């Protein structure tokens, strides 16, 4: 009897196969000869973009311990080459066939394949990925189209990538929108660059869900009246968040687009633009597109005549060249039969942690949970440890399964409340999910075991990447000690993030929203740092066209478009003139002050510790006994 069968080998399965090989657990992989989108993109020479996720959250711990030297955003090519490197290590373990059906019984499954062969296995792991409509569109996109108008009914990372490829050829973009959430993928902290995933300090939720909400959600919800933020200059960007019913913020089910702000793009790539573009580093600053009018937002009910290919807005019947509507990703699951008779219906909220479907036995799903920020690696690495322990330790399997339905019910009450199941339920804050798995497995850290301020910085402020939980214990990886030390030294031990939570501890949500936007450059969608980059943008467009070997006529003035832009930016034109220079910027000052205190007490025992220093030490001491630490779905009762 085959112990483990893994169906699908791309990226999500790598960490599980590593752990199964380590324990010499019998396993067999079955993965299709076709491959993944990355294979198709590679064969067509379309790996010409970059990840929207940081290196430290997008590659696995056992690679980072060898290759991590700085924070950066990998290219699609680098990502695919890592997929291939690991495929080559385990190819001998891969049967190249396509699973068509899985018959599930009480203690084993019967696996059917297109070739006609059948397999039996006690444990079956699905890591088959998702089908996505936009994938084929990106695979067939002619990036030389020029001087055309495009209408988008959906916004997302894939749409934003297409928009980044259309903008340089003088194409005009109309977003027919009911809002979207976009976030600078890299931000300045006291002028220093930080990927957004580095500044989430998720474990502060344990201090207070309200405190963590104040600290995180002002860039998403319209909480500040600051005229420099994009959702006040372009109100059509605001989404209807009436569905949210959980007290855990950021809520499960929230999705965001991560993009290069032009000021950080300039900082990294200005000295070698053509090469960086050719490597896949494309400027996709949606806020800059709105600022310059190259993209406009129009109401969702703006009428479209699909026969005549026109859209009517601002009293203008505007011809358009192409309409783009993305679809919903759907899991690539084969037929699964409960008790070998009843077809299984996949529902994220009816699985535990996105991994254990409670209607099946010894079947696990790997790679179907999506991170709100950061790369999938954080999620699939922790899922792989979870699945590995379930497969190889019967006592853990029983501890989790004995009260499975009760665990799922408690999880859904905590993260979704009374909200009805949504399409995006499978999206989770990565620092909540990794910490949830760590506590289930037992490789978590305990806040009450911190002894020094430095220990508290590590517990609360050091990002909950998967490798954080692989320094000690059951799933320890050699070299993680040096990795953690390097990450700490290059991030000032995450004191700046720790200080943020400290600065807003006594504020309400409105006061926190204003404080988060009181910096000279606040983290997300700061419209004060766009106009100064118009000249660089022209330089960038010239470089992009040279790379793609296209000539574009930028002489013809599109008066019609200028008219539509003026209509679409009426609010911006009323709001932006209210921006005022200030003498002091509270967030910049409070952070600078806090960092000086923390580093002055870094190696001090927590028990040994004007007024700000006194009140801050008091808050720090309470961090040893957080009052919101309970997660009911962790218990076995
Ligand atoms: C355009 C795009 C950009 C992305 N950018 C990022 C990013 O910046 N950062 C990030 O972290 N993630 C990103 N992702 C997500 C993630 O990195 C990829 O989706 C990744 O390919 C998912 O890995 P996987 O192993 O789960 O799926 P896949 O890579 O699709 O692997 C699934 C494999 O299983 C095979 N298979 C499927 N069904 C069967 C079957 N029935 N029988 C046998 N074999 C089967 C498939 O052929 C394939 O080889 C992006 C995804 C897309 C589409
Ligand atoms: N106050 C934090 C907010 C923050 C930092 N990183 C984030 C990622 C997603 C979301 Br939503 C919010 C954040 C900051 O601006 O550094």
């Amino acid at each position: 009897m085959l112990e483990v069968c893994i169906i699908g080998f791309g990226f999500s399965a790598i960490p599980l196969v590593r752990e199964l090989a380590r324990t010499q657990t019998e396993f067999q992989i079955i993965s299709a000869e076709s491959g993944s989108v990355w294979d198709r993109l590679s064969e067509s020479g379309r790996l010409d973009f970059s990840l929207v996720s940081s290196f430290q959250t997008s590659f696995y711990s056992f690679d980072l311990v060898r290759d991590y030297e700085k924070d950066y955003y990998p290219t699609a090519k680098q990502f695919y080459e890592m997929h291939e490197r690991w495929r080559s290590v385990y190819e001998e373990k891969i049967i190249r066939d396509f699973v068509t059906k899985i018959e599930n019984f009480k203690d084993y499954s019967l696996i059917s394949t297109r070739s006609g062969k059948t397999y039996e296995a006690k444990h079956v792991v699905l890591a088959t990925g998702f089908d996505r409509l936009m994938n084929t569109f990106l695979s067939n996109f002619d990036n030389h189209v020029s001087n055309k108008t495009f209408v988008f009914d959906t916004m997302g990372d894939s749409a934003n990538l297409l928009i980044a490829k259309l903008i340089p050829n003088n194409n005009k973009i109309i977003l027919r929108t009911n809002g979207f959430t976009a976030l600078d993928q890299e931000v300045q902290v006291l002028g220093k660059p930080f990927t957004l995933d580095q500044l989430e300090s998720p474990n502060f939720r344990y201090v207070s869900s309200e405190l963590y909400d104040r600290l995180m959600m002002s860039p998403v919800y319209p909480r500040t009246v600051n005229p420099a933020v994009s959702y006040n200059q372009f109100p059509l960007i605001r989404r209807d968040f009436s569905w949210v019913d959980s007290k855990s913020s950021p809520p499960n089910g929230l999705i965001a687009i991560k993009y290069w702000p032009i000021d950080q793009y300039y900082y990294h790539f200005n000295d070698d633009l053509e090469n960086y573009i050719s490597k896949g580093y494309l400027l996709n600053d949606i806020a800059m597109w709105l600022h310059t009018g190259k993209v406009i937002l129009v109401p969702s009910d703006t009428p479209i005549n699909f026969d005549k290919k026109t859209i009517t807005y601002a009293g203008i019947e505007r011809s358009f060249h192409q309409y783009v509507k993305g679809d919903a990703e759907q899991p690539r699951l084969p037929t699964i039969l409960i008790n070998g008779e009843t077809p299984f219906e996949y529902l994220y909220r009816d699985t535990f942690m996105g991994v254990i479907p409670q209607r099946l036995n010894n079947i696990y799903f790997l790679g179907y949970t999506r991170p709100f920020t950061g790369g999938l690696a954080n999620i699939t690495e922790m899922q792989s440890l979870f699945i590995h322990k379930l497969i190889t330790q019967p006592q853990f399997h029983q501890k989790i399964h004995q009260n499975l339905s009760k665990r799922i019910t408690a999880y859904n009450q905590h993260y979704y409340g009374a909200a009805k199941p949504r399409k995006h339920d499978h999206t989770v804050p990565f620092g909540f999910y990794t910490e949830d798995i760590a506590r289930l497995i037992g490789i978590h850290y305990q806040p009450n075991e911190c002894r020094s301020v430095r220990d508290l910085l590590f517990y609360y402020a050091f990002p909950n990447n998967a490798f954080k939980y692989r320094l000690k214990g059951e799933y320890a990886v050699d070299g993680v000690d040096e990795l953690i030390q390097k990450v700490n030294d290059k991030h000032d031990h995450y004191a700046q993030v720790f200080v943020q939570a400290l600065s807003i501890r006594n504020m309400n949500s409105d006061e926190a929203a204003e404080w988060d936007h009181s910096a000279r450059r606040f983290s997300f969608n700061d419209m004060r740092h766009k106009e100064g980059y118009r000249a660089f943008l022209d330089t960038y467009l010239k470089a992009y066209r040279q790379v793609e070997n296209i000539s574009v006529d930028d002489t013809v003035v599109d008066e019609e478009w200028n008219f539509m832009v003026k209509e679409a930016c009426q609010v911006r034109d009323k709001v932006a003139p209210n921006i005022e220079e200030k003498t002091h910027y509270s967030k910049d000052e409070d952070v600078n002050k806090g960092i000086r205190l923390i580093l002055s007490i870094l190696d001090s025992d927590i028990s040994s510790l004007c007024k700000f220093e006194a009140q801050s030490i008091e808050f720090i001491r309470r961090l040893l006994q957080p009052k919101n630490y309970e997660l009911l779905f962790i218990r076995e009762s």
